[PDB]
């Protein structure tokens, strides 16, 4: 029974590529979806892939016997600085599973301990911020956690405190990082790349690889030089052997993951913590059950690492938040092999997938009707959720290797959050969604009164 | 017996008046001073005024039987925005008494007690963030003195909280205060202030005030919608009742005391801290001093009123830095009724004299011959000093009534700035003194380590 798939509105020899001319790609292919159904092929010149919405055609996707991670064009033109770090490294390159052997340490539970003190620190700096605000006055969200976010993997990964927090404008390298996405997602729809109309793009986008990049010398400068020493991310990055190849990475990979890690390390943290608090005030009686958690758990003025491990509920919140708004919205497979996708759509080895995760995550035959709504109770039991429905992390091997530490770190936030003030949606706030390649909301305020706890 | 005047050069008809056509006419008036002697006449179109630099003419002129406050042009300038306010009153207007009857239990030993746990707030605040900076990154000193002592006139007075910590840029209201300060001075040396040339400094010139006088709505409808009781300068500026009149101040005058105690409050103190700190690196055996008390008298993470109290020789640093750089550099007289100065100089009813302070503070017949050292010694024993011969505060019932404010925060912040950080003057930076009517180091930067001492 092979099915013919269903295909959007073509634009000639550009085929699909002008449906992306957008600054909502992400959002209109969900539109598509929507109207075409679980899988739609997608064209451009010189390229074809295919969408897929549903659990039944995701779950097999992800069957790492069958199909690896794809680096999708997003991927290609954000590889121009991020190299073959291990978010934009093909699976059989020599640098991915060197990269992560020695890597994958520095998230183990030991690790994550020798993180939460700073954690800690930014997220204090965070609450203490709330606390100084005077009356009627309010909270920009995504640029407040975004602040958090970058702050945090800065100091917690390589011991450089970016004091985001000192700044009413983003650092450097959030304003160049932002810019070098723009350019990422507003190439994808270019169709000849090297028209001299964006040549003045090209020089922009240089220039802002060279921001990043001064900065990720200042933190290795820094680290060599210094007399402290550390055990972070940073301190395995230049001293970790891999036990297969017995090789460290060399200077130049090891730059690429240090870029790496400060945009992946915090970008969909901070969208995720910006979703969270959007449902939240949305749904009062939600944020109520997470207060009330934050209140009997959170007993001390520091917040423990045992501790956070017990904030139970707000973990679900999060995760609600993650199916409604997963943060990186998509992720790419090829096939290994020939093979036929649900018994119905044949494919050649080589052929391409896109998983589109808030699709899937809003599949009526996994999650019920009430799918649109936001129950944190939905993820009380994960044996109760069929496989692969749940994919804001990836698949596989190739899984976000920081999901724990975004989720250690979001949770504590959130539980302090919680644990010090009441917020207020004073605006009646309507979701906006920006689309950078990842996803976060746009223009959330919130007002926030002091609970008076002190810290 | 009567001796007549020096006078510097002329130019014409505009007589003395190009002398001030400078970015720094404090600092020429200084040089002049240093030419002429104790006394010069300084002539312009339609003006003379005399500059007194002796402590033998000065006393004189501090007899209040004899003479009143005057207002300078610059204070004219400055009331345009200050109104009748404390510091741009004449004694004989009706609000002037008032106010002042009104406002100095805002300053009694029982007040200073209640601002100090706030001026510690700000404190705090300043020493997190040099604690954080990064490798060999280095601090902007009078810009940062200023982020201190608006924010702690903010809060010890009307508790509000300009954050200016949270800041990179200077706040707002900085922006404008420091173009009207500009202005006012540029303005004195205009000989045809209506000459177009003008027209976009006048224009400027309103839109600054109305940045100021936004803040100051700001500040009166916090307080106004405040549910929380305070008891600070704020709610005696709404509240107290003169005494003599029996009658509190009306929504006009409030206004014009918040603008003078936001820039009076703070601006004069910053200045003052920059050039201690100043004097401080350019001095080691006297860093070495004051640095030994702070750590041995502010024993606890939290200084205490008494302790802030028991640093005598951080006090000594500031009051020698008064002394060669008193911050509001003159202050102007009028002659109440004909009378002979120093018995050698006929001054009429009604005619003006300036006080040099920083000529006062030089005068070798007082302090001897090494007045251009810093040593904070010289206020060892106070009461060696002559009467009249140390004026950074202005004379009699026009002195400054914010005194032991200013000491106290300064005293404080510099001992715990002392106590937490070695300092060092990596540029070996050259004294740049910028006018602003105040005085103040420019371009001042420094190196801190931490004594890793924790708050
Ligand atoms: C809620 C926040 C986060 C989300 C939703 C998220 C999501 C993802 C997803 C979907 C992938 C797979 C990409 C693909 O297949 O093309 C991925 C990979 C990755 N993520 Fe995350 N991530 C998050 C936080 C973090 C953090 C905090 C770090 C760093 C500490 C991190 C580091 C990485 C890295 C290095 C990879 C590449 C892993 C590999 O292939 O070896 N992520 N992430
Ligand atoms: C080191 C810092 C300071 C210095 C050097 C200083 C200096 C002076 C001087 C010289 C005068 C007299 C001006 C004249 O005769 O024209 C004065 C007046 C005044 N100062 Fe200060 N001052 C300082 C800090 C402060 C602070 C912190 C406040 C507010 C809390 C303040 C409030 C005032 C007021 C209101 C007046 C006018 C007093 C009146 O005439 O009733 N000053 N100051
Ligand atoms: C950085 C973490 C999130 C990355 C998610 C990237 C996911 N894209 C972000 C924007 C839209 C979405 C996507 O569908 N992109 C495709 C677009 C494409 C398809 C076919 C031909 C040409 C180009 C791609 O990049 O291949
Ligand atoms: C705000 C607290 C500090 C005030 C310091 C004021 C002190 N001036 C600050 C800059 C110079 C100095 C001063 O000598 N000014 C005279 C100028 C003047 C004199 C005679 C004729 C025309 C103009 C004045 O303003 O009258
Ligand atoms: C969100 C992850 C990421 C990783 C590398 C470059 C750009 C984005
Ligand atoms: C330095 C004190 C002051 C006071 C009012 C206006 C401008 C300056």
């Amino acid at each position: 029974t092979i099915k013919e798939m269903p295909q959007p509105k073509t634009f000639g020899e550009l085929k699909n590529l002008p449906l992306l001319n957008t600054d909502k790609p992400v959002q209109a292919l969900m539109k598509i979806a929507d109207e075409l159904g679980e899988i739609f092929k997608f064209e451009a010149p010189g390229r074809v892939t295919r969408y897929l919405s549903s659990q039944r055609l995701i779950k097999e996707a992800c069957d790492e016997s069958r199909f690896d991670k794809n680096l999708s064009q997003a991927l290609k033109f954000v590889r121009d600085f991020a190299g073959d770090g291990l978010f934009t490294s093909w699976t059989h390159e020599k640098n991915w599973k060197k990269a992560h052997n020695i890597l994958l340490p520095s998230f183990s539970q030991q690790a994550m301990k020798g993180y939460h003190a700073m954690m800690v620190d930014i997220a204090v700096q965070l609450v203490q911020k709330w606390e100084r605000l005077n009356a009627d006055e309010h909270i920009e969200v995504p640029e407040d956690m975004t602040r958090l976010t970058l702050d945090t993997i800065g100091l917690c990964g390589f011991n450089y405190r970016f004091n985001s927090f000192y700044r009413d404008q983003p650092h450097p390298f959030i304003t160049s990082m932002v810019r070098a996405l723009d350019e990422a997602m507003n190439k994808l729809q270019r169709a000849n790349p090297d028209d001299p109309a964006y040549d003045e793009n090209k020089r922009q986008f240089q220039e802002d690889i060279k921001v990043m990049n001064d900065l990720v010398d200042k933190i290795i400068a820094d680290r060599k030089a210094s007399g402290e020493q550390s055990d972070d991310l940073l301190t395995h990055m230049l001293n970790g052997k891999d036990p297969e190849t017995g090789e460290p990475l060399d200077d130049e990979n090891i730059r690429y993951q240090i870029i790496t890690f400060l945009i992946a390390g915090h970008e969909t943290t901070s969208g995720l913590l910006s979703f969270a608090l959007y449902f939240l005030v949305k749904n009062p009686h939600v944020l109520q059950k997470a207060a009330e958690e934050a209140a009997r758990v959170l007993v001390d003025p520091v917040p423990s690492y045992k501790q956070v491990k017990q904030l139970k509920y707000v973990g679900m919140v999060l995760n609600e938040a993650l199916r409604l708004w997963p943060t990186a919205p998509a992720f790419s497979l090829y096939a290994k092999e020939d093979t036929v996708l649900g018994g119905e759509y044949p494919l050649e080895k080589g052929d391409e997938l896109m998983v589109l995760i808030p699709q899937l995550h809003r599949d009526k035959t996994i999650w019920g009707d009430d799918v649109e709504e936001f129950r944190p109770e939905r993820f009380e039991n994960p044996s109760a959720i069929p496989q692969h429905a749940f994919k804001p992390h990836g698949n596989g091997q190739r899984a976000c290797i920081g999901q724990q530490f975004a989720l250690h770190e979001a949770t504590l936030v959130l539980g302090m959050m919680l644990k010090h003030f009441d917020f207020e949606d004073h605006t009646n706030y309507e979701l906006d969604i920006k689309e950078t390649l990842t996803l976060k909301p746009e223009g959330f305020v919130v007002k926030a009164k002091s609970k008076k706890i002190p810290l």
